[PDB]
């Protein structure tokens, strides 16, 4: 049984409390779930690569932001993409609830215009990580940003690229979502700019370092 080592590993490995407990539940409530696994890697890979500045896109009710904050230094930030406008309140409360709202910058509004006025400014190359969880008709744009946002040795995370196992379910044709996906994953294999592993957490988690050159 997959469901009972699912379980067996967030039982024996997801160190919780209740402001990531609430987080989910009230998230839950709202007219996926969110895997605290992920999170929980999310904040160790930021602690691991001593990452002071992230990029994120998608954000939703924040919990990959809380998570990603909590592993930044005091003076760490956070640049935010936030694809819903319905829950930035959720995503504040969480945040200041967890002493992280100073850390993080907003920026509300579409992603790919966000993106083009980042790729624009100073802050180009200068991110420690990219995580995007998005509309994955999009993905290709999201990455090839993510590549010019991130410094070199940078880490870009690319969120859901199994999407249910649509990916490999050869049943799947026509479906927009699933084709960029097929795309972006082919893409990445043969891709000599990253270093790349794909790993099966949480419906899919690509990482990709930025090699040096
Ligand atoms: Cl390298
Ligand atoms: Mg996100
Ligand atoms: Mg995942």
């Amino acid at each position: 049984l997959t469901q009972s080592v699912l379980q067996y590993i967030r039982d024996s490995s997801v160190r919780d409390n209740d402001i990531l407990r609430d987080l989910r539940e009230e998230t839950s409530k709202l007219p996926m779930q969110i895997p605290p696994e992920q999170g929980q890697l999310l904040s160790l890979l930021v602690r691991l690569i001593g990452a002071r500045k992230t990029l994120e896109v998608g954000v939703f009710t924040g919990y990959s932001t809380l998570c990603t904050a909590l592993a930044l230094p005091a003076d760490g930030r956070v640049i935010a993409c936030d694809l819903s406008e319905e829950w930035v309140s959720i995503a504040r409360r969480y945040w200041q609830r967890a002493g992280v709202a100073d850390r993080i910058e907003v920026r509300l509004g579409d992603a790919h215009h966000s993106l083009e006025a980042l790729v624009g400014s100073e802050h180009r190359g200068t991110f420690d990580l990219a995580f995007i969880d998005a509309d994955k008709e999009s993905y290709d744009f999201y990455y090839e940003h993510a590549l010019r946002l991130v410094r070199p040795g940078g880490l870009i995370i690319l969120d859901n690229t199994l999407w249910s196992g649509k990916v490999a379910d050869p049943s799947v044709v026509g479906d927009p979502e699933t084709d960029s996906l097929r795309r972006i994953n082919a893409k990445l294999l043969t891709d000599e700019r990253v270093d790349l592993s794909m790993l099966p957490i949480a419906d899919g988690l690509t990482l990709a370092r930025k090699r040096k050159l």
